[PDB]
DNA sequence: GGATTACACCCAAGACACCAGGCACGAGACAGAAA
């Protein structure tokens, strides 16, 4: 490489926030009783906003 | 006095008519009583 690279060990950490643990789609599912409207919540297979 | 103060998303946790007191149906036990 024509540069040349900063190099060395540092301490990283992982954070509690995955992508599985966020993804989400919905075609559909579950309504409210009362609107009839998808249900909120990724965990209750609900619609977004 | 009244009304309103960004958007979206995630998760977890604790509460939601309880109750008590007066009225009914059925039953059964221990004591009455003739023999």
């Amino acid at each position: 490489l024509m540069a040349q690279v900063f190099f060395g060990p540092t301490y990283y950490q992982r954070l509690r926030h995955m992508v599985d643990d966020k993804i989400h789609a919905r075609a559909r599912g579950p309504v409210q009783v009362l609107t009839r409207q998808p249900v909120e919540g990724r965990s209750r297979d609900g619609g977004l906003r």
